[PDB]
């Protein structure tokens, strides 16, 4: 048979239409549900009879955060190299004191073994999350939780400083109990993705030379992750994927197959789906794999694509006449799924939302599993008693499948299924590798462990009763149209029902990317100052006519003019890449903005000017509030969201009730053009909006004209100084300026945060749209225990980005807006490089381009200018100077944003209180600010104020008036 | 703006007092936007998934 | 209703937005003679209750009764640090109004007198 | 000083003291059962009574 096409199913299909065949084709005979609840009862009962994580999560009643510190603790506890230190450490200093030290250096010892290795004054308030354990449950019971940790962490991982070391710790002249789930995950630097790539090799030969003599599938299996062996395993690099990735695939595979080993490759994100299916088919299509019956995957249930994976998986076997080994697994990044669904706006989710849907999708994909066997193994992960006697009734037997668990997890359940059933097959995994792939696995793993709806938390809360253990999937769902989860929104409706949201495309479903870069694909002179002074007399005009236009017809032009943005999304992109020279994710997000800006300010415009505000008072008289135009405002708008924040500043003038005189940015006026005419085109009128183009002259014509009643700017902080200026200079009255201006934003990073994810953060918000975001990382401050790891992995992180033609969709960083600001660019650059130790400087393509930059200083203070633009500087410092890194952000004067990184909330919350900063970030990217969700605008010399996209911005563009009538003569 | 009464003695919190042109920039004093005049906003946005 | 506590916005899953209002930072507080009391407490006691302190030059002709509001305030909670008067012309309403440390002024009084106030804030860097 | 006391006595007697001994020791308010439930922090274990009541009007239990 043929081999199939690439995967392309249905993204996020409706639910309902889903439950609908489900739910009657799940159908059980009387004898069949007595048998499924008589296995389930057992299993249960032998689980309710050692120890798991959930049981130390439930024992002290710990959030995942606090079972992370302690897990962590643990480890570097058990790798003391005298037993009786750390049982001295314990006793004598954990709980006493040194709380955060305790957590920073426990973790910084999983990228840096030598930071761990004091005396501690008594009183000390307790901090951290180890002080804030020991204040709720007391020392001693965090001792005791400690321990606990340290007999899992010793138990159920099987970890070293290097892979050398791990494998020797796992080894049984036997065969070992167990397959390799390895740590490792997500690349950043193409040296991780090697590493990974050996790490792999040498547990292949390790699980190899002790695999015993039997034949498949009783042999040692590993599983393998495509991210940890790619640095940009993403669709948009789907390109260099194919061609850098199935090699490496190839290589690993072969290696596992001379000795006969089962190689699964694990299933990751909704949005790598189709990507790793087009990895996976081209290596298995490979000559060299025939002959060998170990090569398989995992497929997620949760998804709605399973039964279409497991459609195309078989005819991938059958296609090259193999055999594969298939893991049906539930799913471990739900909340992943969820979260990037509605920030990316989709028209829906990939995966089910209801718990009890999973599980119905599970059961039917098992029967459908079983079905084609012999070619195909099934290999059954999960640790739910009732999922497994219901896979178990289904196959009518014992034998062409498996079970599969997590060491540390469903012993008991695997024990008494194997006493009441002596054919059954389980395999066993335990987690093998590094420490620095520790914490990314842990993370993962305490959100299944501490989820409610989770089954092996509720197996071992005695609270619940066996039989509630025991309900069936059909019987919660009961009715089709309840299949998704009722307190969950679509995207769509994330705002509802203030506002609806804008659309916005999911790269990673090929059919969905390739129309936008098709639709997409498929799509000024200067005004001298007395068209410019015209222009203000003409909106002068306007005023009295727009300002008296009621709010509700106002909002309707906005909302009119989101759904014409909406609708030709593809010419806006088309736009804002030639022209404003953004990548796609760049283009798509601004075209969301400017949609979004229009909804929302006419949503608080109704709000706002919609009616009256009645103030109490005496009998016998009225008092009421309004808030009126206030005549001609001015928008000055910059070429870095040519779209976007034109749109914002303009339509919020206007929806205030003001007539606007608009003048863009020199490099941008097309784009602001087309916006005009469209909203002109949806209902504001030529005398209330219009547009001037041409440079600082022009601009200034306007802010100096005797008439006008405000100002809203967006720019360089020197400009708007002049601007303000020109205005108090006047005689007339003092009008309100509104300007927001640059930043040096900085970003702290201490030990507890996790570096890949740092350095993920870091290389987004430095160096995305080749930082010429006013919101731009430009100050890394990172603690030194962790420094090098953090820098070498933003540096090798940023070697991986595609410079070139934003067009591309391949390309990570476009070129820079003018040859002036490369200049301004390479200068700096120049100057950065005779001053400052250089940790990486890219290689950039001809033409209008700046590469990113890594730079170290000595201190901030060598860093004293906004440089706009891909380059970024890195201080360390030592954790008990952090009051000299807060100095050194609170010395340049400005305030826009700033990032922190931690897991320690009291630090966090002790950098909230000191800064003054616009808008802080935690524990994420530092761009990108969504209207209506973070109001944007900094102070100081980063701005005035109000914030855009916030609840304060339009009374700004608007005057106060109160009537007082005295209404006595009326009675 | 007074209708068939005095033009003077505006109460606090009944008649927000303060004008416009040459008369004023706002807010109005005794009205419910002059606070907001005398402070700075900050947006804090948290990541929150490692909690669940 | 405004400083007492943070507006959570809306937004994704897994993520919290909270809005909140600062201090500015030091406020210069300038009053006229025809409201010594009431236009005196009025802008000084709005600034301190937004979080900023506060340096307050009454009019020339009335710091009497200026200096016993400052006084009744400090005595009603207002910390000696957060709220300061300085008595004195137009001039030393101008060095206040020059200094570059204050993050914003509170007028009210002549229109000549706030357009060279607005015009010596635009001047400074 | 502490006075350790230890029940002694018939099997007929048992039952009777055992209805009594539960009662407190299965209570919600009981000290002993808040201490040894984790999610009930140590400062909380230490309000103080007066601070509970707070108003004398409020003495008795509105319920
Ligand atoms: C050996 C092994 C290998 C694995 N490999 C992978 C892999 O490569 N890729 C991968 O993604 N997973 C993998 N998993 C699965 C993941 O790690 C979890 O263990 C698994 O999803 C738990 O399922 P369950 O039957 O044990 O538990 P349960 O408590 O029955 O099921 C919990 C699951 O339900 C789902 N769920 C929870 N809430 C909702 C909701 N509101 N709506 C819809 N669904 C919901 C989630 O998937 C969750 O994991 C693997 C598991 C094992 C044991
Ligand atoms: C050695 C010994 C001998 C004892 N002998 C006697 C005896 O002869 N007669 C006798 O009656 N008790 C006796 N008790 C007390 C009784 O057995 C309980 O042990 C005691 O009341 C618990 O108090 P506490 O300080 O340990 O615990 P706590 O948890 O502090 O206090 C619980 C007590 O609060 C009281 N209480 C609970 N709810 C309310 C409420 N809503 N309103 C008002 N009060 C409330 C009850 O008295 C309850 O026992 C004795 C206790 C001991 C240890």
């Amino acid at each position: 048979p043929n081999i199939p096409p690439p995967f392309t199913a249905p993204y996020a299909p409706d639910d309902a239409e889903i439950a609908a065949r489900l739910l009657p084709a799940s159908h059980l005979s009387p004898p069949q549900e007595a048998r499924i609840h008589r296995t389930a009862t057992r299993l249960i009962e032998a689980i309710r009879k050692l120890g798991g994580v959930e049981d130390m999560l439930r024992e002290f009643a710990l959030s995942t955060k606090e079972g992370l510190a302690l897990m962590v603790l643990a480890e570097a506890l058990l790798r003391v190299p005298d037993a009786r230190t750390a049982d001295q450490f314990i006793e004598d200093k954990l709980g006493e004191g040194d709380f955060i030290h305790h957590e920073t250096k426990s973790t910084a010892f999983l990228v840096n073994a030598s930071a761990w290795a004091r005396v501690i004054q008594p009183g000390e308030t307790p901090d951290g999350t180890i002080g804030r354990l020991v204040k709720r449950l007391g020392a001693p019971a965090v001792r005791t939780a400690t321990r606990q940790a340290m007999r899992l962490m010793g138990n159920h991982f099987v970890l070293g400083e290097t892979i050398e070391q791990a494998l020797e710790r796992g080894k049984p002249g036997q065969k070992t109990r167990y397959s390799f789930d390895m740590l490792g995950e997500g690349a950043r630097t193409a040296a991780d993705a090697r590493r990974y790539f050996d790490a792999y090799a040498s547990a292949i030969e390790t699980i190899g030379k002790a695999a015993g003599n039997h034949a498949l599938p009783d042999r040692p299996g590993i599983s393998v992750k495509l991210s940890a062996l790619h640095p940009r395993f993403e669709a948009i690099s789907r390109a260099r994927v194919m061609v850098e990735l199935v090699p490496q695939l190839l290589d690993l595979a072969q290696r596992a197959k001379a000795h006969d080993l089962n190689f699964t490759v694990d299933a990751e994100e909704a949005d790598r789906l189709e990507l790793s299916l087009d990895v996976i088919a081209a290596t298995l299509a490979d000559p060299s794999l025939k002959g060998w019956d170990g090569f398989g995957l995992a497929i997620q249930a949760y998804q709605k694509r399973a039964s279409a994976v497991i459609d195309y998986v078989d005819a991938l076997a059958r296609a090259h006449d193999r055999k594969l080994m298939v893991r049906l697994v539930k799913g471990a990044y739900w909340d992943t799924e969820i979260k990037r669904a509605q920030e990316r706006g989709l028209d829906g989710y990939p995966v089910f939302t209801r718990k009890a849907m999973t599980d119905l999708n599970y059961v039917a994909c098992a029967s459908k599993l079983l079905a084609l066997r012999p070619r195909i193994f099934p290999q059954f992960a999960t640790h739910n008693a009732l999922t497994v006697a219901t896979v178990l009734e289904m196959a009518e037997g014992s034998s062409g499948f498996e079970f599969q668990r997590l060491h540390g997890m469903g012993e008991a359940l695997y024990e008494q299924l194997a006493k009441d059933h002596a054919d059954i097959a389980y395999r066993t995994y335990a987690p093998v590798g590094s420490h620095r792939d520790l914490l990314a696995y842990l993370v993962r793993r305490l959100l299944e462990n501490g989820a409610n709806s989770s089954f092996v938390a509720q197996a071992a809360d005695y609270r619940v009763p066996v039989p509630a253990l025991l309900q069936r999937p059909a019987d919660a769902i009961v009715r089709p149209q309840a299949a998704a989860h009722p307190r969950i929104p679509l995207p769509c409706d994330l705002f509802a029902p203030e506002r609806r949201n804008s659309r916005g495309v999911e790269f990673g479903a090929r059919t969905a990317l390739d129309q936008l870069l098709t639709d997409v694909k498929a799509e000024i002179a200067d005004a001298t100052p007395d068209q410019a002074h015209a222009a203000v007399a003409a909106a002068r005009a306007g005023f009295a006519g727009w300002s008296r236009t009621p709010a509700g017809i106002r909002a309707a032009a906005l909302e009119q003019a989101a759904h014409l943005l909406e609708s030709r999304s593809a010419h806006f992109i088309a736009l804002l890449q030639r022209e404003g020279g953004k990548t796609l994710d760049d283009a798509l997000s601004e075209l969301r903005e400017a949609a979004d800006f229009c909804r929302y300010y006419a949503a608080q415009g109704r709000k706002l000017f919609g009616s009256e505000t009645a103030m109490p008072g005496p009998t016998g008289e009225s008092n009421a509030l309004t808030m009126r135009g206030r005549g001609v405002f001015v928008a000055i708008s910059p070429w870095n969201f040519p779209l976007a924040i034109f749109l914002g500043q303009v339509t919020a003038a206007l929806m205030a009730g003001n007539s606007v005189v608009a003048k863009p940015a020199e490099q941008t006026p097309r784009i602001a053009r087309e916006a005009v005419a469209l909203l002109h085109e949806a209902g504001i009128p030529k005398s209330a909006l219009y547009l001037v183009t041409g440079d600082g002259r022009i601009g200034a014509a306007l802010t100096a004209h005797p008439d006008i009643a405000g100002v809203v700017f967006t720019g360089s902080t020197e400009v708007a100084r002049s601007i303000n200026r020109a205005l108090a200079a006047k005689d007339g009255p003092i009008v309100p300026l509104i300007a927001e201006t640059g930043g040096i934003n900085a970003m702290i990073a201490d030990a507890t945060a996790l570096p890949e994810q740092v350095a993920d953060y870091v290389v987004t918000s430095a160096f995305r749209s080749a930082g010429q975001r006013c919101s731009a990382l430009r100050l890394l401050f990172v603690q030194e225990d962790v420094a090098d790891r953090m820098i070498e992995m933003v540096a090798g992180a940023a070697r991986e980005l595609k410079i070139g033609d934003p067009s591309d969709v391949a390309t990570h960083v476009g070129p820079v807006i003018d040859v002036e600001a490369k200049q301004r660019l390479d200068a700096h650059i120049a100057r950065m490089k005779t001053e400052a130790r250089l940790h990486f400087a890219g290689p950039a393509p001809e033409g209008c381009f700046v590469a990113p930059h890594i730079f170290e200083l000595t201190e901030a203070g060598q860093l004293t200018e906004e440089v706009f633009g891909p380059i970024l500087h890195v201080v360390r410092y030592r954790p008990e100077n952090l009051e000299r890194v807060l100095r050194a952000i609170e010395r340049t004067g400005y305030g826009l944003t700033l990032g922190v990184h931690s897991r320690i909330d009291d630090s966090i919350e002790a950098i909230i209180d000191r800064v003054q900063v616009g808008n802080i970030y935690v524990n994420r990217n530092m761009i990108g600010a969504v209207v209506g969700v973070q109001p944007f605008g900094g102070n100081g010399l980063s701005g005035t104020g109000p914030k855009a996209g916030g609840p304060h911005y339009l009374a700004r563009f608007a005057t106060e008036q109160t009537v007082t009538i005295n209404t006595a003569a009326a009675g």
